[PDB]
């Protein structure tokens, strides 16, 4: 009803849209009298791509916090190690829920309900409010869609109120980063998004969300990609942005569980997306079949170069190299369904592309050395090279809510309980400047995951102490070893030796308990220069 809208502070709507189906948001987004970012247009593949403005990603420093009674002693917050959750008063809070609702007012409004957690006994029940047909199609892919009889009882626990579409005036006086805006409030239960059109803000916000809720229940809330295979041993794969968490856990051979976020609870891993969000820069339809054969109606192409013709140039990154597609999770052949769900972990990969050339392709790691890579959450970035270091905690200190430790603590319970293994796997690039291809480092997962591995013969990396199989089916011999791929190991070591200073000052915040101070002794080793 028009007058539960009102409830939330939003008058005057003459149509309401609830629960569009794919086949509406299809004709709402190639409606010919659109014009501005929410026009879409129809590819050869049978998807409908958009544009999202200015903002062709995430925008973090526009992300805050409401700090209050229920935050205050609980949150991460960024002023009190580097996170994004920046404090937020109610009082401003309240002025950014005014520019929301009175935007979304007096206008048709796309409402879409769905879950985010596979799992009833702690999924949150959430409404998306939105005044954009693509922005509510983003989420209809991406959280998870509710049957016709959960519908009927549908309680929301948390509301998303997308205003893109207008901006905060007030921000200077208000000491914010901008005009935009995307804010949270866990008194009210509330996601606020002003400026930024960007859907995945939507899908982020959600994943912080269970990030806070999870862990504090004793639950790992995790950035992560999983799959499972017919012998039902299930694998996570921890990493970064564009580390290959969704290029590799979509394997022909598995059972995809869900490419990005997931928790573990007592019965084993769970998805908390209905979708998957896959990058298409460069996408090979040979490399990644089945991520491009998931490209059809109903998926939902992002930012990529559409030529007169309708075909899609997916190797221009003129607008942005984030383009992206979303697709509900059943696009993809091989999934876990009805529910996306299985057992508990017992390979736990951490995914990284070091553009420094330093780390092994593969590395069997410790107990201690699982949780000193867990904390440090690294990754790096490329006329010139200028490696650019990225520690990010936990691999998604982005989405954090909590502090790391709590996520770690999560972890290693429920990794030590199903006698998980790790891995640290570099799927970036070694001496030769170039990536490491896809077709070696599937090969390197399928030897992590018959457990070819588990117990092969290593030698050890100097100075992080990396231990690396001797030999791998699939993979030559000769890149296994970093060194090699130089002209001689002078030149790795000297690389090395700078990524290791790196690693040890930003481990040594981690070190004000005993056991952090304890875990330096798993970290790279360096004492001179
Ligand atoms: N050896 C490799 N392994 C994995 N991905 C690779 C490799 N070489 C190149 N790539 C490319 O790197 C990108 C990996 O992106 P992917 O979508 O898997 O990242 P992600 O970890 O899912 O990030 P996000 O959390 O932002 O979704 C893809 O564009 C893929 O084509
Ligand atoms: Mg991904
Ligand atoms: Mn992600």
């Amino acid at each position: 009803t028009p007058q539960e809208l009102e409830a939330y502070g939003i008058s005057d709507v003459h149509d309401i849209v609830y629960n569009p189906s794919y086949d509406l948001l299809y004709q709402e987004e190639l409606d010919p009298s659109l014009t501005g970012y929410e026009r879409g247009v129809l590819t050869n593949l049978g998807a409908v791509a958009v544009d999202t403005g200015i903002f062709t990603g995430r925008s973090p420093k526009d992300k805050y916090i409401v700090r209050d009674d229920t935050t205050r002693d609980t949150f991460w917050w960024a002023d009190k190690g580097k996170n994004d959750n920046k404090p937020l008063s109610p009082e401003t809070w309240q002025h950014l829920k005014g520019l929301v609702t009175r935007q979304l007012s007096g206008k048709r409004l796309f409402v879409v309900d769905a879950f985010c957690g596979a799992n009833p006994d702690t999924r949150l029940s959430v409404r998306f409010i939105t005044e954009v047909a693509w922005q509510a199609h983003f989420v209809k892919n991406m959280f998870i869609r509710p049957s016709d009889e959960e519908l009927a009882g549908f309680k929301p626990d948390f509301i998303v109120m997308n205003g893109a579409k207008c901006t905060n005036p007030q921000w200077k006086e208000q000491g914010l980063n901008s005009e935009n805006f995307v804010a949270f409030n866990l008194t009210e239960r509330m996601q606020l998004i002003g400026g930024t059109w960007y859907g995945s803000e939507m899908k982020k916000g959600m994943f912080s969300m269970m990030n806070y809720l999870l862990p504090l229940k004793g639950i790992a809330s995790m950035h992560c990609s999983a799959n499972v295979g017919e012998k039902g041993d299930v694998a996570v794969f921890f990493g970064l942005s564009g580390t290959g968490k969704t290029t590799l856990s979509t394997d022909p051979k598995r059972r995809l569980i869900g490419d990005d976020e997931h928790g573990w609870d007592d019965d084993g891993v769970f998805n908390f997306e209905g979708g998957c969000y896959a990058k298409t820069i460069k996408l090979s339809k040979e490399a990644e079949p089945e991520i491009y054969n998931a490209i059809r109606r109903d998926a939902l192409l992002e930012n990529v170069t559409v030529r007169e013709d309708g075909t899609i140039d997916f190797d221009d990154g003129s607008k942005t190299e984030n383009t992206r597609v979303s697709y509900p999770i059943y696009h993809i052949d091989n999934i876990v369904k009805p529910v996306s769900k299985a057992g508990h972990a017992t390979k736990v990969i951490f995914l990284t592309a070091d553009a420094f050339g330093v780390l092994p392709p593969v590395s069997r790691l410790t107990a201690d050395q699982t949780q000193y890579h867990f904390l440090s959450g690294f990754t790096a970035k490329l006329g010139i090279t200028e490696p650019t270091p990225t520690f990010s905690a936990c691999f998604g200190a982005a989405f954090l809510s909590l502090h790391p430790t709590q996520y770690a603590e999560v972890l290693v319970k429920r990794m030590q309980a199903a006698g998980a293994q790790a891995y640290l796997v570099n799927t970036g690039w070694n001496g030769t400047g170039k990536r490491i291809s896809i077709k070696d480092t599937r090969a390197i997962i399928d030897a992590i995951l018959n457990g070819s591995l588990d117990n092969a013969e290593t030698f050890t990396l100097p100075m992080f102490n990396l231990a690396i199989p001797t030999e791998l089916p699939g993979v030559d011999t000769k890149i296994l070893d970093p060194r090699n791929t130089y002209a001689s190991p002078e030149q790795w070591q000297e690389k090395a030796e700078t990524l290791a200073k790196l690693f040890i000052d930003n481990f040594d915040k981690y070190t004000d308990t005993p056991a952090g101070a304890a875990l330096v002794a798993a970290g790279p080793k360096l004492h001179h220069h």
